[PDB]
């Protein structure tokens, strides 16, 4: 029998989701199991477990991001620049690899989307507009990004059946870490300005490995190493949401652990 909305609300409140929280979810729906009204029940369960005063922030990105296709070039190549669609925040679907649930969060009425195409975030709540703006090229997960404001507002990372590699907030740690040889990347994104498609080239920190040791094709990356070290020596609330084992993580604590983890292993 599928999980009802009030069931998941019950389980989320045992975990520690209180009224007025700011929750960032990372969900593996296959681990959760069958839901009564589909993935929407988990969205509805999250929004009522958080109350009318709380907020939800999700890393949705963009399904058609030309990140690979423009990486490393000083300008978008001719074939991709001529035909690629601009990022339209109101209609651009979320990236499926980060979760099928994010497309449900994105289409929720009143949800706001950030301007960064590749690092797009979706927010629901009274502070959604303050969370989503500004998001600018060159600051995908660093200071002034939505993740930064998420950390300064007692945000909680809710992992529902997801792996430790899925902690997006830890990209803020590698962005601000005082370590030598941090990898950077140059890519181009097509943005809608007023009503015209525009191509913007920028540089930012490598989201797939802040250093060569963590950027290898074989696992694991810096985010996965930090999160596993953190969980191994931290008392975090853990319970079952639906059929999936879940954890409620203080975002500011794990990022502080991540900065200390990175700086204790690499010189300045
Ligand atoms: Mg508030």
């Amino acid at each position: 029998t599928p999980w009802s909305k009030s069931e998941l609300v019950r389980q989320l409140r045992d975990l520690g989701v209180r009224s007025g929280d700011m929750v960032m979810p990372h969900v593996s729906l296959r681990a959760v199991g069958p839901l009564a009204d589909g993935p929407q029940t988990l969205v509805d369960a999250l929004i009522e477990a958080v109350g009318p005063t709380g907020n939800i922030l999700a890393f949705v990105s963009w399904r058609d991001s030309p990140y690979e296709q423009t990486l490393g070039h000083d300008a978008p190549p001719a074939a991709i620049a001529q035909s690629w669609p601009a990022f339209d925040p109101d209609h651009a679907p979320a990236y499926p690899g980060f979760g099928a649930i994010n497309e449900f969060i994105r289409t929720y009425p009143g949800c706001r989307r950030t301007a960064h195409p590749d690092a797009s975030m979706a927010a629901i709540g009274p502070d959604a507009a303050w969370l989503v703006a500004p998001h600018e090229m060159g600051a995908a997960y660093g200071p002034r990004s939505p993740i930064a404001r998420f950390l300064a507002h007692a945000g909680k990372i809710l992992s529902i059946g997801a792996g430790p590699d899925a902690v997006t907030a830890l990209h803020y740690a590698e962005a601000v870490a005082r370590i030598e040889g941090k990898r950077r990347v140059t890519y181009s994104m097509p943005l809608l300005r007023e009503g015209k498609r525009v191509w913007v080239t920028t540089s930012d920190w490598d989201s797939n490995g802040i250093l060569d040791e963590y950027a290898a094709p074989d696992g694991p990356d810096a985010v996965e190493r930090i999160a596993r070290d953190y969980l191994a020596r931290t008392r975090v609330a853990q319970g079952p949401v639906g059929g999936a084992q879940s954890r409620l993580i203080d975002a500011a604590d794990i990022v502080s652990f991540g900065i200390e983890w990175l700086e204790a292993r690499h010189a300045a």
